[PDB]
């Protein structure tokens, strides 16, 4: 036992070392966003810088974790970073509309996560994640089903202005 | 009945007036270690000053619990404050152990303060101690566990040059 | 064919995404002794900024790869990013052999994806290689190379004094 | 032979000469395209802009190798500057398009020269054409292919509102 650990439950130990390899996950599918946005044929500049923020955002919410499990007494445990689920993301209308999942499918992990740090009576832990992570992942949805609602506005996906104009005036200038 | 007084349990009145004293009680304990760091044949005067800085700490989270039972209409009910365990402390590695089992003793009256909070439905309540207290706790706990293997490396108790070290390193310069 | 592609061969394409791979399996081992040393139990904090640094340089050198595939006209193909061979890295002496390992590996991949730029006849490949990665790898190495022969002069592995003083003068306070 | 030449083949001399003579075609090419793109019928100046600027680093670098020729010790032989291809240009697009292949064509020359200094063992040569022109050459190739992608995306040739779109924000506003 860790002479600094009290009240941490191995369940809730194993279950951030998870989800500390679903950022991680998150943090890649990103990556592979933005070099797909940067390809010369693609071409949109501040989608891909975007995405590329988005994927640093995400390593370091999995280095939070990492130092959340030191300071109650855990053990990082590491698995293989996945590939993300595609090579090639279509356009910004479709990379937008896997975005979002992968935000809500963090976004459960996180609150799976807080049901059990509730049934193990761990409320710094919930704490954590109400502090650190659910705010954050609502604010970030919202965000991204609002770039969403004005893509179909835009006429995506064969409305070329319409992605062209997303591209200048919805995402910040890079 | 106080005139603000809302969703506050007479137990939880009474569970923050014991709160109260033993944060005053931990504070005397550090009062306690930093005479002892001071004394001409200990000399460690960056030790004698860190745990001077925890008892002033330890103060001001006692006042931070009246000023909460009086804005919930709740009465301070103050108790002796105990003498510490000891009168002397041995060296840093005995004083580091006894402050680390001092931070875990706080840290499981608080989390008590919060299960008697959640089974009385006072929100506020656990929000004071999610937000005011338990991140505190685990990032003081955690400091003295790292300071504990700092100097167990450096060969306390044996070790007189590791002890002088660890006062000039590990701890602020005062 | 990409309308930018000019003199850019498919093996070559290929070893970029290769390369960028093994660019992010280290920065995940680096990420790995950051969080190590960041161990209760461990808690060499200079030591675990060091590696913590190293891991975001080896992210931003994967992320150099997928700009420069972009700007040839090849396409990124990412695949699992591995964990790291340890789970535990013993002690500063054992981790930064690890390092200095890990970086002669890296440092053989780019040599190796020079000589088949060569043999292409891909002088803009061979110049990135030589402008932005194989001196910073011989530097590295230099510097890590110090540094065991430090940890070594302490007397690391038994000198736990040794090992603190090295985390104290040696690596970047932080 | 000039007393400063050393290791500075003849062939090596005459390539410098014809590739100066290159990068002031394509200097010239570049100005004929501002030239349309500033006519009452095109009207579009911030794209009239950009092949100006184009115009101006061509004729930069040939200077360049002007003087790098005297600095081995070679002699500069010019030649005519022939006129462009064109006297029109068409439309953005159609001047993107021959602008990516004027610029793979100096890309090709370059590459060849360094070829040549490569067989004559030129390591000077080969060091300049890799600091002083290749990887200018493919940031400018992609930035050009990023533009066609975009072009196409709005629409053109037909859509003139695209074109419009195209020079207020793809381009630098002058
Ligand atoms: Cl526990
Ligand atoms: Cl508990
Ligand atoms: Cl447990
Ligand atoms: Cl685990
Ligand atoms: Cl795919
Ligand atoms: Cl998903
Ligand atoms: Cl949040
Ligand atoms: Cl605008
Ligand atoms: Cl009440
Ligand atoms: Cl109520
Ligand atoms: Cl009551
Ligand atoms: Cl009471
Ligand atoms: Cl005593
Ligand atoms: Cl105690
Ligand atoms: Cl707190
Ligand atoms: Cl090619
Ligand atoms: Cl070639
Ligand atoms: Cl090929
Ligand atoms: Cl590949
Ligand atoms: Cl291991
Ligand atoms: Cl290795
Ligand atoms: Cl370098
Ligand atoms: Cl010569
Ligand atoms: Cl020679
Ligand atoms: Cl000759
Ligand atoms: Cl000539
Ligand atoms: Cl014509
Ligand atoms: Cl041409
Ligand atoms: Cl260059
Ligand atoms: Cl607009
Ligand atoms: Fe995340
Ligand atoms: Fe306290
Ligand atoms: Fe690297
Ligand atoms: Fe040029
Ligand atoms: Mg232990
Ligand atoms: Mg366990
Ligand atoms: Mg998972
Ligand atoms: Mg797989
Ligand atoms: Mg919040
Ligand atoms: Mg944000
Ligand atoms: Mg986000
Ligand atoms: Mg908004
Ligand atoms: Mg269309
Ligand atoms: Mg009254
Ligand atoms: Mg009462
Ligand atoms: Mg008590
Ligand atoms: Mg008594
Ligand atoms: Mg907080
Ligand atoms: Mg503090
Ligand atoms: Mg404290
Ligand atoms: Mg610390
Ligand atoms: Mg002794
Ligand atoms: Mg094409
Ligand atoms: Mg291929
Ligand atoms: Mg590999
Ligand atoms: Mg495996
Ligand atoms: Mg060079
Ligand atoms: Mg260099
Ligand atoms: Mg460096
Ligand atoms: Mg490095
Ligand atoms: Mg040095
Ligand atoms: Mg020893
Ligand atoms: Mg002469
Ligand atoms: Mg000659
Ligand atoms: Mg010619
Ligand atoms: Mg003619
Ligand atoms: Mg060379
Ligand atoms: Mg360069
Ligand atoms: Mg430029
Ligand atoms: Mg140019
Ligand atoms: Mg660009
Ligand atoms: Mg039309």
């Amino acid at each position: 036992v860790s002479q600094v650990r009290q009240n941490y439950h191995s369940d809730c130990e194993a279950a951030v070392n998870r989800m500390l390899n679903l950022e991680l996950y998150a943090s890649y599918t990103y990556s592979s966003m933005y070099a797909f946005f940067d390809r010369d044929d693609v071409a949109l500049h501040n989608v891909a810088e975007f995405f590329k923020e988005n994927s640093h955002e995400e390593r370091e919410h999995a280095e939070k974790f990492m130092k959340y499990q030191n300071k109650r007494g855990g053990r990082v445990v590491l698995q293989d970073i996945k590939k993300p689920e595609r090579d090639e993301w279509g356009n910004t209308l479709e990379a937008m509309q896997a975005a979002l999942q992968l935000e809500k499918t963090v976004n459960q992990a996180l609150l799976d996560l807080h049901k059990l740090a509730t049934d193990k009576v761990d409320p710094h832990l919930c704490d954590f994640l109400e502090s650190e992570y659910l705010e954050e992942q609502v604010k970030d949805i919202k965000r991204i089903g609002d770039f969403i609602t004005n893509l179909k506005r835009l006429g995506l996906p064969e409305n070329g202005m319409g992605e062209y104009l997303f591209d200048k005036h919805s995402v910040k200038e890079s």
